[PDB]
């Protein structure tokens, strides 16, 4: 902040300051899991199941 | 100073007297303060106070 002052008035110090912010950090993961018989099925009679 | 002495009279000494005189040192100084403000004035206004 600026200060108004007189001819011979003693001045002031007014200074920025700061602050550090920091990240975290996050790993998610998905795992699905079926048995080789939906693999079979699905592949055979074009379900789809899988690729969903 | 000289002497009259005669025709076997005892001389007597008269011997130059010395002293040292020293110097002293002085230092001497000279200081004149001012507002900025004497100068802004001087210098926009041609006073001569600062070169008085």
């Amino acid at each position: 902040r600026g200060e108004v002052v007189g001819e011979s008035a003693e001045k002031s110090e007014s200074t920025a300051t700061f602050a550090p912010v920091t990240s975290l950090v996050r790993k998610v993961q998905v795992t699905q899991r079926f048995s080789q018989e939906v693999k079979w099925a699905d592949e055979s009679r074009q379900l789809g199941v899988l690729q969903t």
